């Protein structure tokens, strides 16, 4: 196994390289979670409770409201430039 | 086995590489997750709740409410550009 | 096992470079989470709460709200530059 | 096993570089968490509460009321740059 | 094993580096957390209660409220520069 990545560069490059050699309730074992990994606005209510939750009696409502005004600009998300011109204006 | 990726460069490139190699109740194992991945207003209300949730009696009203104002503006996902103009204006 | 990358550079590259080698209730073992991992505006209510939670008898209501004004402005994420222009204005 | 990364440099690059090698209730163990990993406004509410919380009779109410004003302004995450110009005004 | 990272360099570079080599209720052991990590407004507001919270007979309400005016204004984050202008004005 040999790998080679951008040998010679020349230059003024924008990069964004990830090199991943591998070789050989919840489990979760021998891996890579989020290599280059953007979350926004992730919203998770209820994961993995438990081993035996609400098991004899309940009487649950649940209301997820999401709501309100949310303004989100972004103006690269992993896109590198080189000679360019990023601008957010408001 | 041989990988070889952009051996000689010349210039201002913009550039996303990404090499993956690989030899040989929820179960995950011998994974990547999320290489270059990208993740915008995602919503997981119950998941993986446990081994006895509700069993015997329930009495479970569910409202989810996704509402309100909400702009997500990205000039660029995982787009990178070289010798250009990107801007976001309001 | 051999891995090389960018064995010359001759400029002012914007590089963001990530080389991982692996060679060989929640359990989560022999793993790496969060490399460049970007986490904006992430939410989680209700996670792993326990063994045995709201077994017998329960009255639960459960209210998420989510709102309000919030701006979230990002010039670049994960987005090398060079001989190049960011700006936020307002 | 070798690995080789940016062997040799010639003038003012901006690099962000991490080299990972590896050789060989809530449990993880032999792991590594958050290499340039970012969280900017991350919400956990209720997380690993105990063996038996809520067991016998229980009455709750939960509001997670999030609002308010909020601005996130951010010139560059995880972003290097070099001959370049990065602002924010107001 | 032999890892080399960066071995000449000629100039002035921004540089961010990290080399990790491995070699071989709330349980965690044989790791590292927080290699270049940063957080911002990070909340957590109920964890690991114990082992027996709220067991027999609870009353329990429970309101978080996060509002008011809150500013964040970064202008680099994990992001090193070179023969760059970086600023914030107000």
């Amino acid at each position: 196994l040999m790998v080679k990545v951008l040998d010679a560069v020349r230059g003024s490059p924008a990069i964004n390289v990830a090199v991943h050699v591998f070789r050989k309730l919840t489990t979760e074992e021998e891996f890579v979670e989020g290599i280059y990994k953007v979350e926004i606005d992730t919203k998770s209510y209820w994961k993995a409770l438990g081993i035996s939750p609400f098991h004899e009696h309940a009487e649950v409502v649940f209301t997820a409201n999401d709501s309100g005004p949310r303004r989100y600009t972004i103006a690269a998300l992993l896109s590198p430039y080189s000679y360019s011109t990023t601008a957010v204006v408001t």
